[PDB]
């Protein structure tokens, strides 16, 4: 792989987020391979899972994704941490969807990592962000932490970024 | 909350497709509100961590990735657990095959984790996730990808792997929710 060469970047859609066609060299470790590849550039993103220490419990958001609809999720429902598209620095544009979408505005948040979420074929980079918590078309559901981890394993909570946040949150014994 | 489809306009379709969703989803109180999204549909796919208790090692692969190459990875290159899109195939038939295909390996039991959808904002992308234990004896060949790929194979340190989260070296979602479902099991204990 190590040699790169972009060859052509052809648009297919800029209806409003951008699909490329995007023809590149790569010299294998062994040999000049030309790929072609369908890019998907919607561009990056901020999840925070909301936790409360005393209470033992966490907020997540349920929302109707339309393409979890057309594959497989009956209702189109779906449970996820907080998240927001990005113009916004990460820190910034997290807490104004914390705001916007879980009513809390809240104080000191912690970083966890950045995450491709889908490299086959979608640009999408994830900041991964946790907080603690007191005092639209998006319901704000508050459970116990337990609960939550629960309903990973019966499927009921089925979304990469949430799964990795409570996870996270789990290992790192703030809950304990 | 009632859900109609409007309208469903191919932006494009050369071999996965894009789609233009127009929609009405009716709110609390009975308002119906027309939206509208764009669907990225890739299909489905499965990925598979490769573990050894013994030797304390996991197998992850590296490749170029353009989706990364053009949004801040700068060699492009990604670490990554084996993984391949269904392809009209069940999720174990599909991972068991790419495994052999990328990494070399040809596993015995696999254990099912879960599935999820790793970018619903617009990608229907469902992934089915796999672990299983592997043995250096059940290494049929040197792995590499099939057809124009070029797949390097790791096999390294758990903890290792573990490490690289937090530099950096690792920054994969479906690859680190794996790393970390192996770490919170006790199976490398
Ligand atoms: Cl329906
Ligand atoms: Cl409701
Ligand atoms: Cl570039
Ligand atoms: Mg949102
Ligand atoms: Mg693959
Ligand atoms: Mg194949
Ligand atoms: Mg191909
Ligand atoms: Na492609
Ligand atoms: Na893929
Ligand atoms: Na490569």
């Amino acid at each position: 792989t190590q040699q790169i060469t972009l060859i052509k970047d052809k648009i297919l859609s800029d209806n409003y987020f951008t699909l490329h066609n995007i023809t590149y060299d790569l010299t294998r470790k062994d040999e000049v391979i030309r790929h072609k590849r369908e890019v998907y550039d919607r561009g990056n993103g901020a999840t925070i899972l909301l936790y409360n220490t005393k209470k033992k419990t966490v907020v997540l958001i349920r929302q109707f994704r339309v393409a979890t609809w057309v594959n497989g999720n009956e209702s189109g429902q779906l449970i996820e941490s907080c998240a927001g598209l990005l113009n916004d620095e990460p820190e910034v544009c997290i807490r104004k969807a914390a705001i916007e979408e879980t009513g809390y505005e809240v104080g000191e948040v912690r970083k966890l990592f950045e995450l491709y979420m889908s490299p086959g074929g979608v640009t999408e980079l994830i900041h991964f962000f946790i907080a603690e918590y007191s005092d639209e078309d998006i319901e704000v559901l508050e459970l116990p932490f337990s609960q939550a981890l629960e309903m990973i394993k019966t499927g009921e909570i089925r979304d990469g970024k949430t799964v990795l946040l409570l996870n996270y949150l789990q290992t790192s014994h703030l809950m304990d």
